[PDB]
């Protein structure tokens, strides 16, 4: 049977039937031998009636290509932290056994990913950039950026790597073809028509982290930003009109790594020598305007940028304050601490970048030949040189954890009377957190932690685990009280952290001004023995500035830097498994593997349809 | 282009091609035309290195393996130290693409290896063993081997 002899064997029987095809297909086909067997066999299986193998066979050959596309491979390969020998192995694997091979080797994955990384897709800005070179394939750059390592200086001992910022830019702009198509399809907006009218707003996020297990400080840093929402301006007479917003800006899944260092957030001299040409960038991108080939077209985008997700050690940082039991509580005020505990709302939103640019110069020049303490007082706060501009915006996360660690701490003593006895030693505020440690297990089931993450805070703030410790406060007026403390509370939470309040909860939005005044009535009242005069920040931002920051800036909670946060943990995975092994090549790795991680192409197939 | 015609027209385009090939077919082998044309096509292919392609083929026609035995799955996650976790992430992502499933699910892995695990087969022996229980089914027991907790004692 011919189907049992050797591939020789056949040639050297089938000569003929091969010239005669051969020969045939050149007369009247083209000369082409292949396509004239495929549908001969392809006709030969129709004859028969059986269907179904003349398509498996007719959408074999075309458009889809092996088993499963080598993207979608790519994409499991990077999911699940899989070693390129693990994955190897996988793959003789399955290829061995009953192959038809599946997967794609190391080698396709490695020349198909380039479409992904930043480094590939043309552009050009007009007008042009400021002192950015015009190469638009740059892929990833080590941050240094041509440090003068002579050893008499100071040392360029920092390691770090980054991708040029414009270009990791464009590329996850171009991840965002897909969607931003479809939402110009959706809303049956004209398509090569309107294509200079575009308008993206990112969200950038920074922040560092302390014992990295590391295998120079263990201390490491990792900037970030994220596409929270692109809306459209041409042709004019309307505004911007939203095409794309972020559908869980708060997701880790979108937070797009820019540079790492291995370096502490404290000593500002390495932090500002590496994020400088990036803050140089930022500056010099909000002028012109991006001309990219997207939907088929070249088209040019304007920028709006919004730094938010920097916790408030670095906001004050970054912004020449001084940190952090300051007399200047606020960042976005100018009250002191005593001038906190007396008025809790009527306050209005003053700082900003430029101000403390000026009010610097004040402290600088000193034109009034003031004292040290009056010169402080003149510029209400403003000492060191504001370096970098971030929204004055308050971070939700954090805030949700002063307030979870001041209710723990007012719990603790209230178990013990504090308003009957004013002064307390250490033995009884460690006496009555181990009654409130006991309290909280039996009920409610939570262990304590050492320190109170996000979830127990969530788990925390809750009316259940209250009035179980509400049962150990014997007063039942203090009892009742911080009862309807808890209550006010949950009422005016789901405000700030919600992603749109003015959608999701007008109400409390409505009713925002006088649940917040309540509130801080009611604490003053009943607890002017420990809001006397000292207040922490978190709870200024929120007596104060709620209300005016969600409706100047329509959302809050949404540009939260939690997502960055839990991203960090991703990065301690991928310093586990994909070590390059060597610091110099290491962080490069990271943010290559990392920045993979974090494509959106990418996640369209880690859902497949849910 | 006979790629992208109609069917017809690549019918009366090769009848005759289609007729020479019948006729050695039929002078040859018996007479089976597919087997004949599926092998032209595999010695077409395999002339430009595109082996790939031959596989594929030789793949759809009576293929070993849509699938892979559940043990070979098993075996897979254990020896690339697959978290259950990612496994089961890469099945659905795995599936629901191009997927007739393949791998199988992890609660079948589960149950597979209540072969492969200790305390499985029957045995016994002769003489019967010496202070050693009869009973051959015990799994995975922790050592301590009856500790007598009490905490005054040796702990
Ligand atoms: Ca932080
Ligand atoms: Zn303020």
């Amino acid at each position: 049977h011919l189907l049992s002899l050797t591939r020789r064997a056949q040639k050297h029987r089938l000569r003929d039937l091969k010239n005669q095809v051969k020969t045939f297909a050149e007369k009247e086909e083209g000369g082409d031998v292949k396509s004239v067997c495929l549908t001969l066999f392809l006709l030969a299986l129709r004859a028969g009636n059986e269907h179904k193998q003349a398509d498996e066979l007719e959408a074999m050959m075309q458009g889809r290509g092996f088993g499963l596309h080598p993207a979608v491979c790519l994409a499991i390969r990077v999911n699940t932290f899989l070693s390129c020998s693990q994955y190897h192995k996988m793959y003789r694997t399955v290829k061995a056994t009953s192959g038809r091979q599946i997967f794609q080797p190391l080698h396709t994955l490695r020349n198909a990913e380039k479409e992904l990384l930043p480094g590939f897709h043309q552009f050009e800005w007009q007008p042009a950039l400021k002192n950015v070179s015009t190469s638009w394939d740059v892929g990833i750059i080590d941050g240094l950026s041509g440090w003068t390592v002579s050893v008499d200086d100071v040392p360029a001992d920092t390691i770090s790597r980054r991708f040029r910022y414009d270009v990791a830019l464009v590329s996850a702009l171009k991840d965002l073809e897909e969607d931003i198509m479809e939402g110009l399809r959706e809303r049956a907006l004209d398509d090569s028509m309107c294509t200079s009218g575009f308008t993206v707003v990112v969200k950038e996020s920074c922040d560092g982290m302390g014992d990295v297990s590391e295998k120079v400080p263990e201390k490491a840093v990792r900037f970030s930003f994220t596409i929270m929402s692109i809306s459209i301006r041409l042709e004019g007479e309307d505004d911007g009109i939203t095409i794309f917003q972020e559908q869980k800006p708060n997701s880790e899944l979108s937070c797009r790594p820019l540079c790492l260092m291995f370096v502490d957030e404290s000593d500002h001299e390495t932090l500002t020598a590496i994020l400088g040409p990036v803050v140089a960038e930022r500056k010099a991108m909000m002028e012109s305007r991006l001309i990219i080939s997207v939907g088929g077209l070249l088209r040019s985008f304007r920028f709006f940028f919004r730094g938010t997700g920097y916790d408030e050690k670095m906001v004050r940082e970054m912004e020449g304050l001084e940190a952090s039991g300051s007399t200047y509580i606020c960042t976005l005020c100018d009250s002191t601490r005593a001038e906190a505990s007396q008025n809790m709302v009527l306050h209005s939103i003053t700082r900003s970048h430029d101000e403390n640019l000026e009010r610097y110069e004040i402290w600088r020049k000193n034109p009034f030949s003031e004292s040290a303490d009056e010169l402080r007082d003149r510029v209400k706060g403003v000492s060191a040189k504001p370096f970098m501009e971030t929204q004055p915006t308050l971070d939700a996360l954090h805030c949700d954890i002063g307030n979870a660690t001041e209710f723990y701490k007012i719990f603790q003593d209230e178990i013990g009377e504090v308003y009957q006895k004013p002064n307390p030693s250490r033995e009884e505020r460690r006496r009555w957190r181990s009654t409130l440690d006991k309290q909280l297990r039996k009920k409610m089931k939570l262990k304590p932690v050492m320190r109170m993450n996000g979830n127990y805070a969530r788990r925390l703030m809750t009316r259940e685990a209250v009035e179980a410790v509400c049962e150990l406060v014997p007063s039942e007026e203090r009892r009742e009280a911080l009862l309807k403390l808890m209550d006010l509370y949950l009422q005016m939470k789901p405000v700030w952290r919600s992603t749109c309040p003015s959608r999701d909860c007008p109400d409390q939005l409505c009713q925002y001004s006088y649940n917040s005044q309540q509130f801080a009535d009611l604490l003053s009242s009943m607890f002017k023995y420990r809001y006397d005069g000292k207040i922490t920040n978190y709870l200024h931002k929120t007596l104060a500035h709620v209300p005016e920051i969600v409706e100047r800036d329509g959302s809050i909670g949404a540009w939260a830097s939690e997502g960055n946060e839990s991203g960090n943990k991703l990065f301690r995975r991928f310093r586990k498994m994909n070590a390059r092994q060597s610091k110099t090549f290491e962080l490069e790795d990271i943010l290559k593997h990392h920045w993979l991680y974090t494509s959106k192409y990418l996640q369209k197939f880690m859902e497949a349809h849910k």
